[PDB]
């Protein structure tokens, strides 16, 4: 019943799969789901983040996603 | 108080509420919860909305969240 989450891609995917599948059941038109995300993001960023490192981790999260978007869109590195 | 959803503030709240519920249903730490959210956030922006524009909106929304956290600590106002 204690901490047995060894951080698995299998464990993660199961979580994200449900999150998406559940949202899919209600079937949000993107807009609403982003607002729920916004609500939750604010809630988390004001509760579960280091007080003095809030800006840093918030920038890191964003930055990492921006990079993810970059390599997502740009995936034809060699020979364009 | 302000508006949260222009369509159904009730449906929005229901989505955010059940989102927390489905999270608790799987039992995920703040780490994995953010990892799933990160994959979700990025995947949606890179599918539902214009690629070259969602990147900017991501930054704008992210910076807006930064402003929220910033001005929560900088919640000062002696002048009006």
């Amino acid at each position: 019943m204690a901490q047995h989450s060894k951080y698995s891609d299998a464990q993660l995917s199961a979580i994200v799969n449900d999150m998406i599948a559940v949202l899919e059941k209600h079937k949000a038109p993107v807009d609403l789901s982003l607002i729920a995300l916004g609500n939750m993001a604010s809630n988390l960023l004001t509760t579960s983040v280091p007080q003095t490192q809030c800006e840093a981790l918030a920038q890191a999260f964003s930055n990492s996603l921006i990079n993810a978007v970059k390599t997502r869109l740009e995936h034809h590195h060699h020979h364009h």
